């Protein structure tokens, strides 16, 4: 096996190690994607994004060990993404979440910036880790409703094992 090759079993394996540690984690709901959150507030909005509805947010991401690669908190005001504009773990996690919520999401690889990496900062096979609150969804949100949302994820978290 080349080099590249070991360097990035290595890096899947830790990759994976951490995203199963963080699954463990009696307040984290894995999702079938891969997707894992963990839920830092619950807010009072009744509607989440649809795929093309712009969100204001506040997000820290960072890596396995903890460096932080990008964070609107540090530039000291919110950034306005769609769902369609972010990686898939964000697209899906924001079409889950209504005005007010704050999650913390696990995001394999796959679900982010997948075998090249990102930013000169994300090397290959990286999960990450954010910290995300949706302040605002531009003219309200026309995605699932709050009760929607949460019977996919009642029944995610019901379904975990299979
Ligand atoms: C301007 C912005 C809309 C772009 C967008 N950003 C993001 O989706 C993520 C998550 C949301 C917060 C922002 N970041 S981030 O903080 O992780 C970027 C970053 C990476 C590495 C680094 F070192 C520093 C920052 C992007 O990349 N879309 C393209 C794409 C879509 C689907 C698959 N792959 C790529
Ligand atoms: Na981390
Ligand atoms: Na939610
Ligand atoms: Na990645
Ligand atoms: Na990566």
């Amino acid at each position: 096996a080349s080099h590249e090759e070991r360097m990035n079993n290595y890096r899947k394996r830790v990759g994976r190690l951490f995203m199963e540690q963080k699954a463990a984690q009696p307040d984290a709901v894995k999702l079938p994607s891969g997707l894992v959150f963990q839920r830092i507030a619950r807010g009072s909005g009744k509607r989440a994004p649809a795929i093309d509805d712009k969100c204001e947010v506040h997000y820290t991401g960072r890596l396995r060990d903890g460096t932080v690669f990008d964070s609107s908190r540090e530039r000291g005001k919110p950034t306005t993404f769609r769902p369609n504009e972010v990686i898939k773990g964000w697209t899906e996690a924001l079409q889950l979440m209504r005005e007010g919520d704050r999650w913390r999401l696990f995001i394999p690889y796959d679900l982010a910036y997948g075998v090249t990496g990102g930013g000169g900062m994300i090397p290959p096979y990286s999960p990450l880790e954010f910290d995300v609150e949706l302040i605002s969804i531009k003219d309200g949100g026309k995605g699932r409703t709050a009760e929607e949302v949460d019977e996919i994820l009642r029944k995610a978290e019901e379904d975990r094992e299979d």
